[PDB]
């Protein structure tokens, strides 16, 4: 029937003055654009079919051609950014918004998907979708007492599109729109479907990726306890954005950070800091580096939870990117911690792994580690313990690492190195 037409025959059908011929040609176009092996999107675009597909969106009296052009357009809008642009230039945004209220679920869902792909392309199109008024009718599709009554695919689709309306930066989405979407988002974040939970978490991670006022409008909604719960999930597609969202949130105020701790996040981190997935361990360690940049009493909760040994571990052995995050976590810990917190740190074995990373061929981490070492000598000075400390560093081969760095490419390490030698070593 409509399997494997050429673009030429699709054009002749769509150009005919016969709605049924048009329907059959549009279905042919839809199937062509759906094939796995390199969909001929650009030939379709070049043929001038997007405006006709768009006009078909408006034919209330022929729902199957509405459905078929929507799907065809959706295939094009899910391609490259130039292909998505072509669809927007064809007038598709408001035509799809009008289809959200279609009595046919398959057509409504198709409009939901199309809008998510358009909004998901970038900030400008995101904000353009919002200006045309997509948010009210999208939220209205979720206005039922129990989300469980909605079809699984429908709900996943709606959640995914809502998360694209939350997604990009420069600029971030409008504050007005964020506030409008958030209560539905909070609701989806407790919905029992792994894909809905994942996309909800992604949406939260986007919204917390910015200044503290952005973080705050999310945190005030009370979601931190649910985020922490999801942080312990067994499904990696759930943990990954929950952890991103949590990581974003502790880049905020001491108060915002405390809420993460109060909700019990720190209990999850022995597993996160030893997670077999590299990016989870990395982001967990990044999250910790921001927690140790906090108040002394928050450093103390990290101590209390037995997390310092796990930080020593990540520093000792991890993907190098992870070890760089661990290095930051230590410098922040040592800059803000009490003398006795820094003593405890050394008692857990931080010195040797710290010195071993002075071998790394990256300047940034060397300055971070030198920084940390200086902080620890500062604690040792107030205890008159600099010699006991110097010996420790000497015995594990830390001295040879440091004087090597006087004769080093960059200036601020030479300088920082030289100070250390002259000051605490003979
Ligand atoms: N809730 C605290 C927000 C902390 C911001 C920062 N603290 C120093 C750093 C935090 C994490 C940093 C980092 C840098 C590079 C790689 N990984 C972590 S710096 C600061 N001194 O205002
Ligand atoms: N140099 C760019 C501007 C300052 C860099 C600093 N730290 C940047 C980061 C590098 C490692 C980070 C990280 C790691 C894993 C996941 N997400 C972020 S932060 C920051 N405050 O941003």
């Amino acid at each position: 029937g409509t399997v494997n037409w050429s673009v030429e025959d699709i054009v002749k059908g769509i150009n005919s003055n016969n709605l049924e011929s048009q329907l059959q040609a549009t279905q042919a176009a839809r199937k062509l654009l759906s094939r796995e092996k390199q969909p001929p999107i650009d030939n379709i675009i070049r043929a001038g079919l997007i405006p006709k597909f768009v006009s078909f969106l408006g034919k209330t009296d022929c729902s199957p051609i509405q459905f078929e052009s929507a799907w065809a357009l959706t295939n094009i809008a899910s391609g490259t950014s130039e292909q998505t642009k072509a669809v927007v230039d064809g007038g598709a945004i408001p035509a799809f918004i009008s289809l959200l209220a279609s009595p046919h679920a398959h057509i409504s869902e198709q409009a939901v998907w199309a809008l998510g792909n358009i909004a998901g392309d970038g900030s400008a199109f995101r904000d353009l979708v919002i200006k045309h008024g997509a948010i009210d009718p999208l939220l209205a599709l979720l206005a039922v007492p129990d989300l469980s009554t909605l079809a699984c695919g429908y709900l996943r689709n709606l959640t995914w599109t809502l998360s694209n309306l939350c997604r990009n930066k420069n600029p971030a989405p409008p504050l007005d729109a964020v506030e409008q979407i958030l209560p539905t988002l909070v609701r989806l974040l407790h919905h029992n479907d792994p894909e809905v939970l994942a996309d909800s978490c992604w949406a939260i991670s986007y919204l917390t990726d910015g200044p503290n006022e952005r973080i705050e409008m999310v945190v005030k909604k009370g979601v931190v306890p649910q985020l922490v719960k999801l942080l312990g999930a067994t499904e990696l597609p759930i943990v990954t954005p929950a952890l991103r969202a949590i990581g974003n949130i502790v880049t905020g105020t001491d108060e915002q950070t405390q809420k993460v701790i109060d909700a019990g996040a720190l209990a999850v981190f022995p597993s996160l800091l030893t997670n077999p997935k590299t990016n989870i361990q990395k982001e967990a360690t990044w999250t910790m580096s921001n927690i140790t940049a906090g108040r002394q009493d928050q450093i103390q909760q990290v101590v209390n939870h037995g997390l310092v040994p796990f930080l020593v571990g990540v520093l000792s052995k991890a993907d190098f990117k992870t070890q760089k995050e661990a290095a930051w976590a230590i410098t922040n810990y040592t800059s803000g911690g009490t003398v006795e917190q820094i003593v405890y740190l050394v008692h857990c074995g931080i010195i040797e792994p710290l010195m071993n990373l002075l071998s790394a061929k990256d300047t940034k981490i060397i300055q971070v580690i030198l920084d940390a070492i200086s902080n620890i000598f500062q604690a040792a000075e107030k205890l008159g313990e600099t010699e006991k400390l110097s010996i420790m560093i000497e015995e594990c081969g830390g001295l040879d690492k440091i004087e090597a760095l006087q004769r080093h490419e960059n200036e601020s390490v030479y300088k920082a190195s030289l100070n250390l030698i002259e000051k605490y070593f003979s």
